[PDB]
């Protein structure tokens, strides 16, 4: 009855020893779920994302060696899906299914560097149809939510606060600030003048908070993000 979420931005994934290199970190974290970003295979190269213990793997290319995104489960893992939506760019994968009878709907996304909350808010109106009340959305937003998301804790822009106002009227909220409201963790550390954000996030419905165990930002030497890990009662 417990399951873990696991989200890193890999920074590609196109040659094998980068693909070796992330099968190794990921049997050590043994995640349930694990949700990439920047894969940065194309449409034609998604058979190469092999890992072994990690047989159920859903991906989302574009036609060029940019964004890419994957949802692996675990061979432990009883994930029966339901509906998968892949974008046609390679920006977010949509996978529904249950787990032990019970629903599930994991929303993985990489925004792109340049308009990144407008982008989200876009996504999140295109598939208004399939968010429901147990729906987690996570990934490489490359944008911070709150001021706390950043070490200068600069205001968020207008956008940015659009991006929050949808996310509330659908009932979503940021599940690690919500969790931890008071932390100073960064999941990006070149930010601009010496700076480091929190751009990696894991936003869900309300009604999963019940079911939130605990979550864990994990540095690491693969990527330049560090992973967030979210510990789920189903
Ligand atoms: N690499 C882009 C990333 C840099 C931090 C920035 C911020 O803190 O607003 C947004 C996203």
């Amino acid at each position: 009855s417990h399951i873990t979420i696991l989200t890193l931005n890999i920074n590609g994934l196109n040659s094998a020893i980068k693909r070796h290199r992330l099968a190794s970190w990921i049997k050590s974290q043994d995640p349930s779920v694990c949700c990439i970003q920047e894969t940065h295979l194309t449409c034609r190269d998604t058979h190469r994302l092999k890992i072994k213990g990690w047989r159920k793997i859903y991906q989302a290319n574009g036609k060029q060696k940019k964004a890419g995104v994957a949802i692996l489960v675990s061979d432990k893992t009883d994930f029966k899906p339901t509906k998968i939506k892949r974008d046609k760019e390679g920006h977010y994968i949509m996978v529904k299914g249950s787990i032990q009878q019970e629903e599930l709907t994991i929303l993985n996304i990489y925004a792109p560097n340049t308009g990144a909350p407008r982008f989200i808010k876009q996504v999140l109106s295109d598939l208004q149809r399939d968010l429901d009340s147990h729906t987690l959305i996570m990934g490489d937003f490359n944008t911070p939510l709150s001021t706390l998301d950043r070490s200068t804790r600069q205001k968020v822009n207008k956008d940015t606060q659009e991006l929050n106002s949808a996310l509330h009227q659908a009932d979503l909220i940021d599940i690690y600030r919500t969790l931890h409201p008071k932390s100073t963790e960064y999941t990006f550390f070149s930010a601009p003048h010496h700076t480091y954000s929190k751009i990696d996030h894991i936003v869900g419905s309300k009604a999963l908070l019940s079911k939130c165990k605990r979550t864990e930002i994990i540095t690491n030497y693969l990527s330049d993000h560090s992973a967030i890990k979210l510990e789920l009662r189903i």
